[PDB]
């Protein structure tokens, strides 16, 4: 079952919560408000402006539950933007590790990016046609690809399929050109 | 036809926006934002609510927020607007703990002789009790249970006692019996704690 | 809240139910008929072709109902054309001393006018891109503007915001050019 | 899952339409233009109802009026239709008063065999009545009840006397216990007026 | 009261599910699981891939419920293409001499015909945009119109209203140019 | 809020699927396609059910299936998932018959203490008879009922003796008492074939 979270409205793809309208929707803070002003029903919503359901953050709260509830496949919208440390928030949960040993996937999505976090081990990577821009952000990782503190240009802006091992963890970046 | 309504946060039943998710909410006060934050569309709200922005006071305030004229407390306008769209099975929480005048406010609700007449049930719930009004006449039926009189005769059976008993049973505990001979009395169901 | 009636099918804006088609629509006679029609459910209706809801007309029933109801704004739709007659005791309704007091809102609205009653005080006017035009129709009333039986055009076709204020009661005409 | 069915505007309930407008409603006759005037979606309707123009009776023709082949009443032909999408639990209001050769046939057909073994419940009811068959065998349990029977042996409890008392009873008062021992029974429930 | 009948995906006309999707729609074998990823709730459905509602095969059960739930307009989907027996056995439906006697219509259509079957005696038939052409066949039938084993032209591609009477039984097609 | 959950189709009570067909639904297993093929749309689903296109498992495995991290049933997964949601009623159907094994692991659900603390109730029901568990208590109310131990004392007063019994009644016959004064029984309801 697929869940999509929307925790804010900045930086949403187009159109995505009227060509989603029936989809599973998670309101987090004021998603939930943006939600219910789209005439979409959140299947449950977290934080103020909820604690009921079942040192946490809301969206932390919000995907641990989809997580607990069966979600396998969760997309956040509307957490880049705006006030960075809860974008950084979000890239934490990303790294849980109680979320490694599981088969879920979670990653954020907003109008140019969809951020994925790769750990230790060998994943494959299919093209898409709006992101052919694909990054690797180490979170001592060493790689290998199809094509091969730090901050270099070598794992960043670079264009089938193609495999992707990891003999630490990183972030995986799709972004548009 | 049932309306829950919610005037706030405080003694409310563990779990109950979850649980009855899909029924219908009323917002009273604070009770407003509470459902909306739990993700929860309330039919109609009343009560000066606190908004972040014109965007969502414009949506509140045309699709939620309702304005009868009146005097009345926010509750009472609530409930009168519920048995007005009509709602029969009326239950108000959040209406305990707190600032103790209200809660006497919301029992004046239970009492208003409009209601007597109709064939409205008016309920008020907390985590712990339930409660309602009960007028003259004869009426069956949380292990204890209290009748404390509004204005009163009274006849039990399945509890004790009780017999032209004129107004002791207040903490009664038990398909049971009840006749209001003269008077009123609210019913005041608890559990053990 | 905002309560949308429905009396009929002549003059209505375009698209005004499909477009509105989530918002409260009350039902007024036959007005009913094309709610239902249309894939809307009318929080209530009044009128044959009702009467056990809580002299009168059943417009004047269902605005009083939406207005003991609590709605502050109330748009009436398919109240002009056809029968005339129908069209005054909608008129009729706007004057009600009773709706006087309250800080109500109700208006006649059809493809090309925007019909409120304005009463003995000062109201303010705001610019509209649609309707260009504004006139004023006495219900003795004397009144001064930002440009200032009877049967004048000394307050009718006329063209940021204005004062419009009355020292008895008029009713202001919004209308397309 | 529950059907009401509305026959025509004689005796209802007051405000049954609005207090129970999201429930699922079948209109008979007369009863498919009420529902429809009140803004209410019939799930579907049995009855030549007036047109007033194609508009509308290609609408109501084409999403409201069903048309079961038939011999039997409209309330009969509504009955099976409503017993054949599952329906299980059946409330016909308007059913009585006017020409009561109608409210007669309405009584037969709570009497067919045809939903004694199937687990269907149909009541008319009214503003001041409720009415139900009853078939052999025991069952439990509007100040008064009284039993009619249609085809009788007879035992009540709490009500007063009755022991294999054999077909009075035509206007009880009283958790109580009934049991046919033979035939068959109407009960009904009023209301002191 | 009309039913729609979905029994398949192959020859749909085009956009029947978005513009009737508030119509009555009924599934057949897999019919159903289309109209379930469509967003439609089926009054019913029937056949695997149902039999406690309420010899045959699952569209003469779905066709025969809907009979007898006083549907009198029928119009069957998807059954046409792929399996050709599965098409075959529609067409016998059309022709259960039950549903001779009854005020009843059926036929299945899909994106070039409309097949019915009409008994003996004299129907009319008016003009369609879509739909130019008309043909008989038999299924020792006599007709007569306003132009006038068997493999002839004569009573195929053929092009207000007219009559067309019968001296035993035909399937009446109409199909597109 | 109430769920009712498939887990195949034997010894389904007839029209159980028409009848209820608006409900709240969960697929457990086989469950899952036969509510789909009866045309109705699971809440969620538990199973590695089959699939015979990916257009099909692509739409199941995105908005019906669920995949609870787990050791326990997938009848078991599929309770505690209802319960995470709010569903505070459980039916449980088609868990009876076929291989006993699971109609027992069915039984040990029910006896969970997680759920005894919790308010929630969980019945498994079929076409003849309708269990639940009760925990030491006190609490009222198929013609025939029996009472099997799980871990027990026993007083019951409608039906028949057993005062202070402890653990015969195993095919009662009755607006009833029963208290568990020590231990857990669960309560099997049958009806009279
Ligand atoms: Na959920
Ligand atoms: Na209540
Ligand atoms: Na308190
Ligand atoms: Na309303
Ligand atoms: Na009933
Ligand atoms: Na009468
Ligand atoms: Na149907
Ligand atoms: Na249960
Ligand atoms: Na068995």
């Amino acid at each position: 079952m697929k869940a999509n979270l929307l925790c804010g409205n900045r930086n949403l793809p187009k159109h995505i919560l009227v060509e989603h309208k029936h989809e599973h929707w998670i309101g987090i803070d004021r998603g939930t408000l943006i939600l219910l002003e789209s005439g979409i029903t959140p299947q449950f919503a977290v934080g103020d402006f909820e604690r009921n359901f079942i040192d946490d953050t809301d969206l932390a709260l919000g995907i641990d539950q989809a997580v607990k509830r069966g979600y396998r496949n969760i997309d956040v919208y509307g957490a880049t933007g705006g006030r960075l440390d809860h974008f950084m928030g979000a890239l934490q949960i990303l790294e849980k590790p109680e979320y490694a040993k599981m088969n879920i996937n979670i990653k954020l999505i907003d109008d140019t990016n969809e951020i994925q976090f790769i750990q230790k081990g060998q994943f494959n990577v299919t093209y898409s046609e709006q992101f052919p821009y694909i990054s690797f952000i180490p979170v001592y990782p060493t790689v290998i690809s199809l094509k091969g503190t730090l901050k270099l240009g070598s794992t960043l802006t670079i264009s089938s399929q193609s495999c992707g091992n990891i003999e630490g963890s990183v972030l995986m970046i799709r972004s548009k050109d």
